[PDB]
């Protein structure tokens, strides 16, 4: 079996991307962010706490197929901070004609200011791996992971759109979404992530330095997080840029016409275009815009978010030994 499910930008700066997924039996169909830095299928739902809804809920009641998973729980916090919690049932999902029977749904009973204040994501869909599942007693598998048995081939891709709609595939590759070749390179399982190295970089028309960078491809995280001296350089580039520490980031004029920035992937290399660098403005009207490209010194990890996956045609490789593969598009 195969799927091909659309994803969409919540909002005009690309912040985030949804995508719709069928729950239950008559289906109710949720609108979810599908997330390669986390391991929890998480949902809205009749259970949550009332003052803390503004979103689309699943009400297992309602669905002859939901069946509670005596004894479980689950509670997870991210990067910015941002939390939930609740129980767990087993159900039958569906992501663009895929489908899964037996799926771990985890119900919110309570959601964090930041997922209330959000009225276009109904929950989150995780596609790392199943080892940062944060059920208990007894960890729960991925949507990806319950698939694999029935999928033509064990693999995903994301062609995430530039202010544009785009594409989420289950169990094939579709060679007409990409130009050129798919370059592979190795994945390290050992914290949880799609986690791999980069060769090196280069800013705009200059020299490609040799440096190996150690991060995850993260389709949960809107920026691209590289080394001070690596960003340091990159922003060098751009003459009105400055670091603002009230703003949080760099800064630089909206006027500017940036330059590109290169990433290695074995001997290949992906150009990200100047343009999905300028993030947009600091606020509605600003002559100053918000960089796409910010240091990881304050994370700990490099990340490479949407800004940078936007920018090719990504295969998340579920074989036993995982690989992850770019082209360019
Ligand atoms: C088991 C626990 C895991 C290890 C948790 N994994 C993570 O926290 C990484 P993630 O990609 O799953 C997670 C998902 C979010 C939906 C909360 N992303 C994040 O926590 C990162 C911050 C981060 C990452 N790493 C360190 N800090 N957040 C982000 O990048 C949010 C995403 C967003 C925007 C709009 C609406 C919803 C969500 N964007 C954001 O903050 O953008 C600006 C910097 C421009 C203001």
């Amino acid at each position: 079996s195969t799927g091909s499910a659309t994803t969409t930008p919540i909002d005009s700066l690309d912040d985030a991307y949804i995508t719709p997924v069928q729950i239950g039996t008559p289906a109710q169909t949720l609108n979810l962010d599908f997330d390669t830095g986390s391991s929890d299928l998480w949902v809205f739902s009749s259970e949550t706490t009332a003052s803390e809804v503004x979103q689309t809920i699943y009400t297992p009641s309602k669905s002859t197929t939901a069946k509670l998973l005596s004894g479980a729980t689950w509670s997870i916090s991210y990067g910015d901070g941002s939390s939930s919690s609740g129980d767990v049932y087993t159900d039958t999902v569906s992501v663009g004609g895929l489908t899964v029977t037996g799926q771990a749904v985890e119900s919110a009973k309570k959601v964090s200011s930041s997922f209330t204040e959000d009225s276009t994501i109904d929950g989150l869909l995780g596609l790392a791996f199943s080892t940062l599942n944060t059920v208990s007693p007894t960890q729960q598998k991925t949507f990806f992971d319950n698939a694999k048995a029935s999928l033509d081939s064990p693999v995903f891709t994301a062609d995430l759109g530039y202010h544009a709609p785009g594409t989420y595939n289950f169990g094939f590759i579709d060679t007409t979404a990409y130009t050129g070749s798919i370059t592979y390179t190795a994945v390290s399982t050992k914290q949880g992530f799609w986690e791999w190295t980069s060769t090196g970089y280069a800013v705009g028309s200059g020299t490609f330095k040799s440096t190996s960078i150690d991060g995850i491809a993260d389709t949960g995280t809107t920026l691209l997080y590289l080394p001070a001296t690596v960003v340091s350089a990159y922003w060098a580039q751009v003459s009105g840029a400055k670091s603002s520490s009230s703003v949080g980031g760099y800064v630089f004029p909206c006027s500017a016409t940036l330059p590109s920035f290169t990433f290695g992937v074995g001997s290949a290399r992906i150009v990200i275009p100047g343009d999905y660098i300028d993030f947009g403005p600091i606020s509605t009207g600003s002559s100053s815009c918000f960089g796409g490209i910010q240091s990881s010194a304050g994370i700990g990890i490099n990340i490479f978010g949407d800004v940078a996956l936007k920018a090719a045609f990504v295969v998340f490789n579920g074989a036993t030994t995982p690989t992850l593969g770019f082209a360019s598009k």
